[PDB]
């Protein structure tokens, strides 16, 4: 049901601030995603850049992804991001996630027409 576009924005995208601030935005926004509902999603990055600007990454840098597949792409500039990755005392369905801001080139796989990213290789 879900494209694998939509899945991207929903597990990745946070375009609304440009910012992390509360300690607590990886335990609300792992939940509000729908990453928590079975299994508490170990690691996950937010990208706090427009849609526009996450989608043209898709024309940057072509390097090649961690499967050894060649569709991905490095951004050219810095994006602020947000790292969630799980505390060693994390236990669904209680899942506890510690939150750290980051400016870093995104590495994002890209398929489809149009040509938009499909998966979040990597932070770099
Ligand atoms: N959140
Ligand atoms: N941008
Ligand atoms: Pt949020
Ligand atoms: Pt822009």
């Amino acid at each position: 049901k879900e494209t694998a576009a939509a899945k991207f924005e929903r597990q990745h995208m946070d375009s609304s601030t440009s910012a992390a601030s509360s300690s607590n935005y990886c335990n609300q926004m792992m939940k509000s995603r729908n990453l928590t509902k079975d299994r508490c999603k170990p690691v996950n990055t937010f990208v706090h850049e427009s849609l526009a600007d996450v989608q043209a990454v898709c024309s940057q840098k072509n390097v090649a992804c961690k499967n050894g597949q060649t569709n991905c792409y490095q951004s050219y500039s810095t994006m602020s991001i947000t790292d969630c990755r799980e505390t060693g005392s994390s236990k669904y369905p209680n899942c506890a996630y510690k939150t750290t801001q980051a400016n870093k080139h995104i590495i994002v796989a890209c398929e489809g027409n149009p040509y938009v990213p499909v998966h979040f290789d990597a932070s770099v």
